[PDB]
């Protein structure tokens, strides 16, 4: 299966960068989510 | 054909790419802005419980 392994290494390619974006947003997510805890807290102290 | 489905592969391995340093860019921008509001989270904190002596 010659042309099978070269679908199979261009789906390998496709997927490893694909779950590296998918990676990234998270870790984006997760970032966006610290800094509005942090806005948050930032919010009720500067209000006194 | 395979080719067609062979070449459709190969774009959405460089868009991802692309899409790839554009989240590294915002990543390292929001590491920065959570770090500066957690150092300034401290000060508040520590002035405010400053206040509350006396």
């Amino acid at each position: 299966g010659s042309n099978n392994e070269l679908y199979l290494e261009l789906m390998k390619l496709r997927e490893h960068s694909d779950q590296h974006v998918k990676e990234l947003k998270t870790s984006l997510k997760k970032c966006a989510r610290e800094t509005a805890d942090l806005k948050f807290l930032n919010n009720q102290y500067a209000h006194k």
